[PDB]
């Protein structure tokens, strides 16, 4: 953009809503536990308050419904976290969102389908 008109901005400036956030990854994927990496885009001229992690069961498309399975209040200095309480030997999907004093910020994209481990003794 490029472009402004007459007036000044020098006392009390309400803040925006953050971006969606990119880099996402899977891996060091466990049984019921896994780390999903990520990237700050906009946080929004506010440092985020809250990041969302939901995921979906089984069917990763769209006509179901996205809810929250781990969430990391109090941290806006993690690059990445571990998404416990997951379901294992199921494929499940999950994604990221920025929370500030302003909202929350939309679903990003989903991460690509993965295998959770198996809960229990499964060795040699």
């Amino acid at each position: 953009g490029s472009s402004g008109s007459s007036g000044t901005i020098s006392s009390g400036v309400p803040p925006e809503l953050p971006g969606p956030p990119t880099n996402l990854g899977i891996s060091n994927i466990g049984p019921r536990s896994v780390t999903l990496q990520f990237r700050p885009g906009y946080d929004g001229k506010t440092s985020i308050s809250r990041w969302l992690v939901e995921a979906q069961v089984g069917v990763v498309g769209e006509g179901e419904e996205w809810l929250l399975i781990h969430q990391l209040s109090n941290e806006p200095d993690a690059r990445s976290m571990e998404v416990p309480d997951l379901n294992p030997f199921t494929c499940y999907s999950f994604r990221m969102r920025q929370v500030n004093i302003v909202g929350t910020s939309p679903p990003s994209q989903p991460s690509r389908k993965i295998q959770t481990l198996q809960s229990g003794p499964s060795s040699g």
